[PDB]
């Protein structure tokens, strides 16, 4: 058993709050922000070895990112910025930083209950996510 392994699986979108707001702050524009809001994603976590791979599905984008925990990699966004990332894992939540043109934006994910909740955060902005098992 390990680091991960409460977050292993497939997780389907059940609910959303200040996610267009969330967007507006990182700089998405207004088309993307409509079809992105729009999308119920599954995420799909697993891991290998030291490698954790999430992959994000859904009609408007699948996205797949592997990385080893505090070793940074580089990303393209579902918006298509250019970051640099880096995860770790602090006190058994995934912490998720992107690092873009002087700008930076948190995702955290963690295990609440039979959910997989998401905080993403830019500036003063929140929005809140919920997952549950598909
Ligand atoms: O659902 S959570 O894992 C999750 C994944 C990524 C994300 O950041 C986005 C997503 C879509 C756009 Cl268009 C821009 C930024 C926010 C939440």
């Amino acid at each position: 058993s390990h680091m991960c392994d409460a977050f292993v699986g497939t997780w389907k979108l059940v609910s959303s709050e200040n996610f267009d707001d969330y967007m507006k702050e990182v700089g998405v524009g207004f088309a993307t922000r409509k079809v992105a809001g729009m999308a119920k994603p599954n995420m799909i976590i697993s891991v290998n070895g030291d490698v954790i791979t999430i992959k994000s599905e859904s009609t408007f984008k699948n996205t797949e990112i592997s990385f080893i925990l505090g070793q940074e990699f580089d990303e393209v966004t579902a918006d298509d910025r250019k970051v640099k990332s880096t995860i770790t894992l602090d006190g058994g939540v995934l912490v998720h930083v992107q690092k873009w043109d002087g700008k930076s934006t948190t995702i955290k994910r963690k295990r609440e209950d039979d959910k997989l909740v998401v905080e993403c955060v830019m500036k003063g902005v929140t929005s809140t996510r919920v997952y549950e098992r598909a």
